[PDB]
């Protein structure tokens, strides 16, 4: 049961370190693409699978290297991963939407071969740091065919977004580059009541809490991930009665339990 399953019956613990699959990198540079400034591709190796892929964009004035803990830990949970930098590190949310936009298409269609054999182009996710996770759901809701959306302490004007896709957003309690109760929480509130969404608050985090191993982030990135683009129910658990104490807020509308 299940094409899509990888891995081990997941632990808490196992979630929050890389996990079973070796991972090859691939630098992608900036003047091989149009439509985005290149960027870094974690994907797994030694294995004969194939696995759902993730476009992820860094925040406003940053690198790919800001998430490279992150696209590290995915790929090694078994994705194909790209880590975009942006044609200007000022690009702003929707000029990142139209940039994963573009890398989603570079993972299907150019990539290298090695990458292009690890990959099923039927499977694909955003997630994105903070004006990179405003472009995660701007893309969400001009994209439904995603499978999954997870937005971290992200930034945006636009407060609505019309998706089916499902998403789980991380907001940072401390946060004051994008205050939760101007951002994170009405992203969470706005999104239709039918499409399955949680919202996870670290306890104590600012905005920069995305930028560095974060046990947290991992567990629950992983889990949607898994639970939308392997159709995992394993993960279910990590994401259902949740009482996690790195959290100072939860909300879900409980469709994925
Ligand atoms: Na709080």
């Amino acid at each position: 049961s299940n094409p899509y399953q990888r891995g081990p019956n997941p632990t808490r613990s196992a979630l929050t370190a890389d996990g079973p699959f070796s991972v090859a990198t691939y630098t992608v540079s900036r003047l091989s693409v149009s439509g985005f400034g290149g960027g870094v591709i974690y994907y797994p190796t030694g294995t004969s699978y194939t696995f759902g892929g993730i476009a992820m964009s860094p925040g406003y004035t940053a690198d790919a290297s800001s998430l490279a803990w992150l696209g590290r830990r995915l790929a090694s949970h078994g994705f194909v991963v790209l880590v975009i930098n942006t044609n200007s590190r000022f690009d702003g949310p929707d000029s990142r939407a139209s940039q994963l936009s573009a890398a989603l298409n570079y993972l299907r269609e150019s990539s290298p071969s090695a990458v292009r054999a690890r990959l099923d182009a039927n499977r694909l996710a955003v997630a994105g740091h903070s004006m990179g996770g405003g472009g995660t759901l701007r893309i969400a809701e001009q994209n439904p065919s995603l499978k999954a959306a997870v937005p971290l302490t992200p930034w945006h004007t636009d407060k609505t977004f019309n998706t089916s896709v499902p998403v789980l957003i991380v907001g940072a309690e401390a946060d004051t580059v994008a205050p939760v109760s101007q951002h994170a929480i009405p992203f969470y509130q706005n999104l239709p009541s039918t499409t399955p969404k949680v919202y996870v608050e670290l306890c104590n985090a600012s905005h920069i809490a995305p930028n560095s191993n974060n046990a947290a982030i991992s567990v629950y990135t992983i889990s949607w991930m898994k639970l939308w683009v392997d159709n995992d129910t394993r993960y279910r658990q990590f994401l259902c009665n949740v009482n996690d104490p790195a959290l100072c807020d939860f909300r879900t509308n409980n469709r994925h339990c």
